[PDB]
């Protein structure tokens, strides 16, 4: 098996037709994976503490205290759009499909190779250790803690012609921690402590102990079977209507007689003599702002809110962001996800420096809130409103000049309508495991697809220990082993089922196209540099009501 | 039938195996029930008013005003763990099972006996009234108002060898009531009124009028059929991860080199140069507190909040409590249920006094909040935070020194993940009827099992009126009847379906055991006193993500 | 076969259900074994003599004189709990099972690798000798002397992720030796001699001559078949009753009237007027100490007794140890086994030094003796006993101040009841071969399972001699061969059949759990250190009578 290839390199994406209106998108992605011998063949329980940062009053948000089990295993994560589609393909999908269904996923590891490194210059020499093995483990039952790499931009690379690497697997380990908020001028020293561990929550997982491990020599290969998802379809359309645009508009008794941006129409009926339905039993004022609407599209939630439980503070997450003529991406706010990433996932290949590349994804769906426009009135509703009868986003709460009621506000309720997060190409995660809590979240913010019952298992890799002639188990010093490393090929097949979009309006729709401006974001440089710019996914309208 | 037993006394709990991995827990429980002749053979509409208490400004919370129909019937309630399992059995279940399914329930009343009491000493004489009857009614269709006795510690006893009694059945009757909040120094007299009844809400139920009644003489017996539940499985595991422990931990670029509690690991990357995903479109700060998480485990809700509707104030309920190194059960707070009970349900049998025994159950699941750690920042997020740009749990709301924003705060939303309440042995209720509202609660706080469509019917008991030779219906004075009372045996069969737990981690888990400390809580005293100490139910971890 | 893996790495432990109440525990354990080229390709008859130690009068116990055949073969021993179960699994077994049956055992050697070592620095170079072989021999017929490695803490390692090694095989060779006891002040020189060998007892075994040997090259693998045990079930329960707690207790004529540790009950009958049965035909005294009991639980045996035969002195072994409020593990005594071991079997991985880690296992079963409480009276039994009529553990024997009759005493007899040794996790041996003497021991002290007819054969390993171009058989100097060594994977499958325990008492039982104290004995350190703490196996009661 030594001199024989054990697989095929395929990175094509096929489109096939089904039933009237549907297509089967088959995305193939293979890559050359380079894996190094682990730092230590041991599992470590490491604690990370950065009090020197949170010690400075008013820096609570920069807290990093946490414990983690550092395993000698690596994780092969492909859960990220960038792994399966190139710009062009994404364009096609996004411009011509209306919805996407996640169907099946399957992996394969082949053409395994294990090399060895030998030694005033000092000249290095590399040879093949034909008999050495590469350890592979597929956690089919999801015994291990779920750790999507996309969250830290550590998935496989996004370029078929650029070798990549798996990530050092590690997972959270329970720990108690207390940190009290403080501002620049707080007196004294706020309680800031790392208490330790609740034995009742201790969970030390081991791959060796709960997953069968395969040893692969050059001639061997490993293939997972095909896994079938089930999860909800993801939509490639965005809604735009807000409560103000739901239902039958008021009948205009007076229409314009000549063109012009000043020639408006008029309802033509005294505001308190209008017919209709409102949810305000006080007034007879039927206005576009008081008129009753079926339910409420979107919701208001506390912004830049940090809650805390047994392990420290964390940002209260939001379902949707905000768009419109009030954003312009520099007045960005809460809700809009911001992705930071490296050369392997989109940063210009030839750029230097530790500084990453980033972007704040601003979805096309208008389902957010503009706090500055919120306000609260007294029930009496004596409509020239008095200062004492309103609470404006301008009036200070708790005597703080920079905090107003909207920062505290929450309007989530029985009438809340809402949309799932849109796909973020190419840095976004594709699917995600559901929480194993009795009551589940109505959606996740990290990925559009959430496998309910079971998700595909995590694939773990590790170079088998290549010992020297001097090995002593009974010794305390770290074992010395031949510097070994491995390179193997990985191939995946992710299958979707999509529906072709139809033209409902008279006017054309928003489509992704190449301009005179973006043109160079889709072609290599004269040095061979590349980059993959983020792309929106729900261009085009969907009537919401 | 007079001299013949009509049933069997069985209080054993059997475990049987099924399908690979499952067991059928069959809990048998029988008891000797002592029932007295009702105070009055009539139904009464009684009002309870304690304004003299709420009159003292700042005592609103002590309000007891309410109306209730007092029936001449008694209720035989067995809905409480203490009725079906003794400590040992509970131990076994809790230590070796991972989940519990409620399967079926059936009752039986047998060996009925009716005795009579006769009369300077004065010496009493007791005889058997062979022809007297015991009235039994099984509300199969749940026509009657659901009134779980566990809520007021009035279920059957918890000791197989200790006779018990049913409880005087009574149910709520509609009434309007207004009570305005006030503090120690409020001026004037706050509106405090009991308005009366909305005829449109009047519902006077009668057992005689809607349930068939069986008369039982000594020789007779009564058995309900077997009822089959359907409800959700209850879990015997607790989650511990919080948002801070979800997903792939940050990759540490620098690991410790020697043991020690001071030798921490380090991420090794400037906080604003890190790669990853946050939901904060402003900063480039990717911190363990700002990093994006799938959804939000747990939620924040207003604490020691009392809302009011047409019948008075009531405490706003919470789903989960709080644990950790910040509790210690004397800093206890909102969320943790507190059970108060008598000698028949766990209080030391030989203790004297009207004072009950109690405990505040503190679940093992870490899904609560530590308000003191919460805080809110201005969107600009200029991370040495200014006092004017944060709202701390320390800053006063409404000029009140003891009220901060967290008391008002609510973070329940689309991303909220959550767990059902854990079983509370032995005082906790087992199953509960679901509200007949169009939209139902995602769970109940009183019991882990909530029968959706139909629940087992309530069992009502009553001693038939044993008249004297002088009875006048046309008379106004209360009828005089022979002092009669009855003793009968009750037997129940509650069936569960449980799954054996498996060992996933390398480390052992939390198990319930007998110590040198608790040792005497499971054995009788030299006088024969007993007690049943509460026990946690979800020991052991469950990975949440 | 060169570039092809020949096996699978599996270290999972599965639990499967059978018949009502039973489970099939399947423990899989694989490991990477590192084996070196033997010191000498020859068999040596070596004598060990340490008279310089025993020469010091009163040091007899430190005798080490013995002869042994040193073979060029290594032994792969897996007979030790630590090899098959991790703490968690052990917990599960011990907490939920009542008895354990040893069912089958099977091994396999795969992914064999043979490496070679080459040479002012001096820089070493390692290459693969593809054509070199690894010799394997499975003594199926148990021709070779049985040598369980657990006895000297030389089994395979206890960590799936830590490479291990086999042990240099060697066995006892007959020799005569005489050593006379002596104390610190003995005059003269006590006979201390090593006589030699009785040709009539000479047994020089050779693997080559009585076991077929397989040669394995990289591509080859070797698998033993499945071996089926038969031996007795081992119990996971401990008895606690002693003769004093057997049968019907005396009837108390006077019971306590109020709680208190001073309020005792009273038999209420003059000790010599009581009814019952005693085995003392003299007195009419029927006391809890003289009352007749069915037989005798436990036995008394001479302590720190050393007997001697043809090869020297040896400690007289005891069946059971001692527990209670008189131990506290520092007043430990005869009977309790003490295990000493290294880093590979439980000692903290990162600890330095030649000093081993140890513990003295103190079984939960109360079946031992407290000599200080023993005593002997004259048959006349004139119950204010005279000094001349009793022999106390205080009275000196042979004029020695530190020796009393109990040191000589032995109460083993026809009425002796007794229990088998409990499992010692993780350092204890699992099964053991039975002595081939016409009359066998009622149990062994080293392991709970003793295969009667036939045991699994010992697995021997050895690196085939890799000669250089200069080899001369006819030469006297030790042959020079290429420095070769091998690494191979070992996999085993040990199958048990266990029974789930049931809850018989009202009170809960003793269960193994993780505390705030032991918590860190089940998790790796920040350096990656580990340790495996010993654990008791028979927690929980078993009624003995």
């Amino acid at each position: 098996g030594v001199g024989i290839s054990t697989g095929t390199f395929n990175n094509q994406t096929e489109f096939k037709f089904l039933e009237n209106g549907w297509v089967e998108i088959t995305a193939n992605s293979s890559r050359l994976v380079h894996l190094n011998m682990p730092e230590s063949e041991n599992y470590r329980r490491v604690v990370v503490n950065n009090m020197d940062k949170t010690a400075v009053d008013g820096n609570m948000a920069l807290d990093d205290i946490h414990a983690e089990i550092v395993t000698p295993w690596s994780l092969v994560d492909a859960n990220a759009w960038g792994v399966w589609f190139n710009p062009g393909d994404w364009q096609l999908i996004v411009n011509t499909m209306s919805e996407l269904h996640l169907v099946s996923f399957e992996q394969e590891i082949f053409n395994v190779v294990l090399k060895t490194v030998s030694e005033q210059p000092p000249t290095k020499v590399y040879n093949n250790d034909l008999t050495a093995s590469l350890m592979v483990a597929l956690d089919s039952n999801n015994t291990m803690p779920f750790t999507p790499a996309a969250m830290r931009s550590e998935t496989l690379g996004f370029y078929p012609w650029k070798p990549t690497i798996p990530t050092p697997w590690r997972y959270y380990f329970q720990w108690d921690r207390t940190l009290i908020p403080s501002h620049t001028g707080t007196s004294g020293t706020p309680t800031n402590i790392y208490h330790g561990t609740d034995p009742d929550d201790v969970q030390f997982y081991t791959i060796e102990n709960s997953v069968p491990v395969h040893l692969l020599r050059t001639g061997d290969e490993f293939a997972t079977g095909t896994f079938f998802f089930d999860c909800k379809p993801c939509r490639l359309t965005h809604t735009w209507q807000t409560n103000r645009a739901l239902g039958l508009p008021p009948f205009l008794n007076s229409l314009p007689q000549s063109e012009g941006a000043t020639n408006f129409g008029d309802i033509g009926v005294q505001q308190d003599k209008r017919r209709g339905v409102t949810q305000m039993g006080n007034t007879n004022y039927i206005t576009e702002a008081t008129i009753m609407r079926p339910a409420e599209v979107g919701y208001s939630a506390p912004y830049y809110s940090f809650e805390a439980s047994t392990q420290g503070p964390f940002k209260t997450p939001i379902a949707a962001g905000r768009g419109g003529a009030q954003t312009d991406e520099n007045q960005a706010a809460d809700g809009n996800p911001r992705y930071a990433f490296g050369r392997q996932h989109g940063k210009k290949t030839t750029t230097t420096g530790e500084t990453p590349e980033r972007f704040t994804y601003i979805a096309h769906q208008d389902t957010g809130r503009y706090p500055e426009g919120d306000w609260i009135q007294n029930i009496n509703f004596n409509l020239p409103v008095t200062n004492d009868n309103v609470l404006l986003p301008t009036d200070p709460i708790g005597g703080k000049t920079g905090i107003n009621y909207t920062n505290i506000f929450n309007t989530y309720g029985p009438l809340t309508a809402l949309n799932n997060v849109p796909p973020v190409y190419p840095n976004g995660q594709i699917w995600d495991k559901e929480f194993d809590t009795d009551l589940k979240p109505r959606l996740h913010v990290n990925a559009p697809f959430v496998c309910q019952n079971n998700c595909p298992g995590q694939l773990f890799v590790k170079v088998a220990p290549n010992l020297t002639n001097q090995y002593d188990p009974d010794a305390s010093a770290n074992m010395s082993r031949i510097v070994t490393y491995s390179d193997f090929w990985w191939k995946g097949k992710l299958v979707f089922k999509a529906k072709l979009r139809a033209s409902h309006t008279w006017n054309p729709i928003q489509q992704m196209s190449i301009n005179v401006d973006n043109q160079f974001n889709y072609v290599p440089s004269n040095i061979g540099g590349m980059k993959i710019v983020y792309e929106k996914s729900q261009l085009a309208p969907r009537k919401l009501y």
